[PDB]
């Protein structure tokens, strides 16, 4: 039930320079990557695995939000919740794929970016869906960020990422908690949401001064939960409650993380069936419960290279989200 993609980044300017030969093969239609195993494009062995979707070197930021995005979005509007997962190795484009980049030069407003990832897109359409049908509603950003079992509020400016905010569970509903501390933005306008990444870019650059490989270890939850109160052209103001999950996890790559060594038992747990599943083990776990086996609507898009002197980590993260295809939930 949880919908697994993979996403092959192309080779870089440094690789296209030292002749670089991809041992991955992406095949859309038939949704399945192969990769080279061993060594001669003339002879060799090969591992097969199939996803739900799988997205070549050539794909485009365009085409990831048109094609997984854009229906998770709507899901969200008609007020459910939602997550996506971003899973791979450090340098294989987690980060690329759920935020993007700025196109050189000043070529582009933030909006238009055709290297703009999932979150600032995201962001753009859903004043963009909502508005342009007139419905009441209302937007909430968050960002909440876990280094060595620590949670970090990346986005409120009164204080600094230096302040470590405090997790319990929420009495209220099950398979849920309480961060104290946790900051949520308003954003009223377009205008609004750049502004508002810029302040977490600047924030993201003093946590990586303060804590070490802070980009490659940390775990980041973007959340945005929309309020909405859809008068359509009769006059029936119905209550809706959104919420979208972005998670740009840690690098796959293998001190100890202890959320994404759970995250790891908690799907094996899933998909063996195992009674008891390790959620209380770690806070990402914790936090993103209903993510893993519960009711909100979860995808994995996992990230990988085609450079041969990335195999084992190519290979183990496939495996990896190849298992995950088998969590039920919802
Ligand atoms: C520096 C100014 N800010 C900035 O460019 N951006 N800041 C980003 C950003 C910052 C966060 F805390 C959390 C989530 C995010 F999405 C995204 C990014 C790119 C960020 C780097 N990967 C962007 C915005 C709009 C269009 C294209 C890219
Ligand atoms: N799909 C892609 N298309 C073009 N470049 C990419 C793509 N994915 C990653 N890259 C590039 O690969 C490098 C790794 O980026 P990044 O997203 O930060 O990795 P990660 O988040 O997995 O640690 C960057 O220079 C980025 O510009
Ligand atoms: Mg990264």
């Amino acid at each position: 039930n949880i919908q697994v993609v993979v996403r092959c980044r192309p080779f870089n300017l440094a690789e296209r320079k030292a002749s670089a030969h991809s041992i991955v093969e992406c095949d859309p239609v038939r949704k399945e990557v192969s990769v080279r195993t061993g060594g001669l494009a003339d002879k060799s062995s090969r591992k097969t695995y199939t996803f739900d979707m799988v997205f070549g070197a050539s794909t485009k930021q365009i085409d990831v939000y048109r094609s997984v995005v854009c229906p998770i979005l709507d899901e969200v509007i008609m007020g459910y919740n939602c997550t996506i997962f971003a899973y791979g190795q450090t340098g294989t484009g987690k980060t690329f794929t759920m935020e993007g980049e700025r196109s050189p030069n000043e070529e582009y407003t933030w909006e238009e970016d055709p290297l703009a990832g999932i979150i600032p897109r995201t962001l753009h359409q859903i004043f963009e869906k909502l508005t342009d049908n007139g419905t009441e509603f209302s937007v909430k950003v968050s960002l909440l960020e876990i280094y060595n079992e620590e949670l970090f509020d990346l986005l409120n400016p009164s204080s600094d990422v230096s302040e470590r905010l405090q997790m319990f569970d929420d009495p209220r509903n099950k398979r849920g908690v309480i961060i104290k501390g946790l900051e949520e933005i308003t954003v009223h306008n377009k205008d609004e949401v750049y502004q508002i990444l810029e302040k977490g870019a600047a924030k993201r650059t003093t946590a990586a001064t303060l804590m070490n490989a802070y980009s490659s270890r940390s775990h980041s939850v973007f959340s945005v939960t929309i309020h909405m109160k859809e008068t359509t052209i009769d006059g029936e103001e119905l209550v809706k409650i959104g919420k979208l999950n972005l998670v740009d996890l840690a690098g796959s790559e293998n001190n100890i993380n202890q959320s994404l060594l759970t995250l790891g038992r908690v799907i094996t747990a899933l998909v063996e069936r195992t009674p008891h599943v390790p959620y209380r083990e770690s806070k990402l776990t914790r936090i993103l419960q209903d993510s893993l086996g519960g009711r909100t609507r979860t995808s994995i898009i996992a990230t990988i290279s085609p450079a041969s002197l990335n195999l084992e980590e190519t290979l183990s993260t496939l495996e990896y989200a190849h298992r995950a295809k088998n969590i039920l939930n919802k």
